[PDB]
RNA sequence: UCCAAGGCUAAAUACUCCUGACUGACCGAUAGUGAACCAGUACCGUGAGGGAAAGGCGAAAAGAACCCCUGUGAGGGGAG
């Protein structure tokens, strides 16, 4: 089986989170998770905190075994945009996307 | 053919801010009122004035006790 840990709504931009879930996709959680505590990226931490609560629901939802687990699929996806204006000169203004996303990780055998 | 320089006179005619009953080969949330929603509101304008967006869990809240990760956060995974 594989289990999921799900981070709805995390405040960054999920073309940044992606670079930090390329190097994790795939590996034990041992590994994965001494990559993202020595990264020096914003959506390391995100991505930690996902698979950190996604080991401990194998661990105590489904009583399985942490030292076999593996990163078996991870993806963020856009989460939803909240919207400001940003004044510019000459009294014109522009539209600013503040993206969030939502990490998806499941681990397994 | 009819008697101005005195006055009057109902009905059949015009209308709908409204009340009641009823109707629709009228609309169904970008439609239909600008407005189904705390709308002539927010917002804009010195002002006269202009003028939005925005409905729906489920049959019943039975709206998720409790446990776990997390920062007593957010979010989730179990349980229900």
């Amino acid at each position: 089986m594989e289990v999921t840990a799900k981070l709805r709504g995390a405040a960054i931009s999920a073309q940044k989170v992606r670079l930090v879930a390329d190097e994790v996709r795939g590996k034990s959680i041992e590994r994965a998770l001494d990559i993202l505590t020595y990264s020096n990226k914003k959506g390391a931490v995100f991505v930690k905190k996902c698979l950190n609560s996604a080991i401990a629901n194998a661990e105590h939802n489904h009583g399985l075994d942490i030292d076999g687990l593996k990163v078996a699929t991870i993806y963020v996806d856009e989460g939803i945009t909240l919207k400001r204006i940003l004044p510019r000169a000459k009294g014109r203004a522009d539209r600013i996307s503040k993206r969030t996303c939502h990490i998806t990780i499941k681990v397994g055998e």
